[PDB]
This record gives C-alpha cells, sequence and structure tokens, in this order.
C-alpha cells in the first residue's frame, strides 16, 4: 500500500545527506580558491599604486 | 594599468557574499520542506502497519 | 478532505518555490564564474607583458 | 616565469574543478527533485482513494 511511499521518502533522506556533503565540499573547495583570488589581488595593489 | 582586475576582484566578493546568502535561504527552505514530507512519512507509516 | 491533501500542497508550494530559488542561485553562479574567469585571463595578460 | 603565472593556472584547475564538481551536485539536486514529485503525485493518489 504505502509501500512505494516509504521507499522514496527513504531514499531523498539518502539524496539530501548526500547533496548536503557535496554543498561542503563544493564550498570547501570555493572558498580556497578566492585565497587564490586574493594572492592574484595582493600582487596586483602593489604594482598598480 | 591593474584598475581592471582589482574591480573585477571587488565584485567577485560582492557576488560570492550575494550567493552565500542565497544558499542560506535555499538550504532553510529545503530543510522546511523536509519538515513537510516527515509529517507525509508519519501518516503513511501509521496507516501502512 | 483529507490531511494529505494539505500536505501534497504545502509540498507541491514549497518544491515549486525552491526550484525558482535554485535556478537564480545557479544563475549568480555561472555570473560569478565569468568574473573569475575574466581575471585569470586578465592575470594571463599581464605576465606576458 | 612570474608568480602570476602560477597562480592563474592554479586558478584554472580551481575553477576547473568547481565546475565540475557543481555540475556534479546540481544533477543529484534534480534527481531529489523528482523524487520530491514522486512523493508528492504519491501522496495526492492515496487521498483520492
Amino acid at each position: 500500500e504505502f509501500s512505494q511511499l516509504l521507499a522514496l521518502a527513504s531514499l531523498l533522506g539518502q539524496q539530501q545527506a548526500e547533496i548536503q556533503r557535496c554543498r561542503e565540499d563544493l564550498q570547501k573547495k570555493e572558498s580556497l580558491m578566492m585565497e587564490t583570488i586574493a594572492k592574484i589581488k595582493a600582487l596586483a595593489l602593489e604594482h598598480h599604486h
């Protein structure tokens, strides 16, 4: 009866927990790139002025 | 000289800060939906068993 | 009639709002990535004098 | 030659990895949303007996 729905709700929780881990990694790599961007900004400043 | 790059780095920080606020709201609405999903799961359980 | 009817309606509203919010976010992420590509190409220009 | 050259190379690597990670994430978000649509349509089916 309600078996179809319960299985999809169970899969949903695994999907979300998987997506939430992917969003974590995505943001950790995003922060790492901004560190690169900042290094380029620092050299740009030192020379433009 | 380095003016073109500095302006884009300045815009980048505003974009990211804007994206990070959007990701916050997106996840707050995501958590609110799972609360709805859980309410449906609870009724499914009570009836299937 | 049911409580399922109200729960499904709320779910459909929350998921329509989330998808609209997500397409909004992805356009911003895509515009932020263009800025980074602009910064990278600008860094390469200067190194080549 | 320069330090810009190495910084731009690292930026190009980090942004290629981020975009690949993001397209990965968006396919998962799209698959999660299909599951929610499945749950919603299943809730509506049962309410109509």
